[PDB]
């Protein structure tokens, strides 16, 4: 944020992220989105 710096809304929602998100995304980008999901989502669980 160096003296405000113009730039389009078109990148990811993420506060440490300057990649291109996307819609279908969340907004967010594949990366960001992938790991969102919950660490250990497998098929078995006790
Ligand atoms: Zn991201």
């Amino acid at each position: 944020g160096s003296s405000g710096s113009s730039g389009p809304k078109q990148r990811c929602r993420a506060p440490a992220c300057d990649h291109f998100g996307n819609a279908k995304c969340n907004g967010y980008c594949n990366e960001c989105f992938q790991f969102k999901q919950m660490y250990g989502s497998g098929p078995s669980s006790g």
